[PDB]
């Protein structure tokens, strides 16, 4: 599922446009799930998601989360944030995408696409695919080892901005 993002157009059902957002994690076995915040795997039982996207958009989303399966092995399985889903409504607003990723603790650099600000066209279900591996001039930013604080591996808050026209 994707989280509802209710955007106010004018400071009636006509004053609020509804977008949808989903942060997709993928594990090494190809299992996929959406998160509704840093420590919360989204689970919908019944008539759709109750959780607002505004919480996830205003928080740093972790690049790695523990996969919800106990494998028959001693090693923790991480799922990586691989995709961002965005439903842009047909409404007088601009949705701007600004993806920034920090794949490790400071002084680790921040990675971003070659186009830093991307205005998404109206009436569209869009998917941004994040890099699988991150590499600097000093070499690769390796995935977290056993005993590393996952909070240092993150997609920075503010990945999406809405601007009313």
């Amino acid at each position: 599922y994707l989280m509802p993002w209710d955007i106010v157009i004018r400071t009636r059902r006509d004053d609020i446009a509804r977008a949808f957002v989903g942060f997709e994690y993928e594990d090494s076995r190809g299992r996929r799930f959406m998160c509704s915040g840093p420590d919360k795997v989204m689970k919908v039982m019944g008539s759709g998601p109750k959780e607002s996207a505004l919480k996830a958009l205003n928080s740093d989303m972790p690049l790695y989360i523990l996969s919800s399966s106990q494998g028959r092995g001693l090693k923790p399985h991480y799922a990586q944030l691989m995709r961002l889903f965005v439903v842009v409504p047909d409404a007088p607003l601009q949705i701007i995408l600004m993806p920034q990723v920090q794949p490790g603790p400071p002084p680790c650099p921040v990675f971003y696409p070659e186009k830093q600000e991307i205005t998404l066209p109206p009436d569209g279900l869009w998917v941004l695919r994040f890099p699988y591996a991150y590499v600097t001039e000093r070499g690769p930013c390796f995935p977290p080892k056993e005993n590393v604080q996952l909070m240092s591996y993150k997609v920075l808050r503010g990945v999406l901005k809405a601007v009313t026209q």
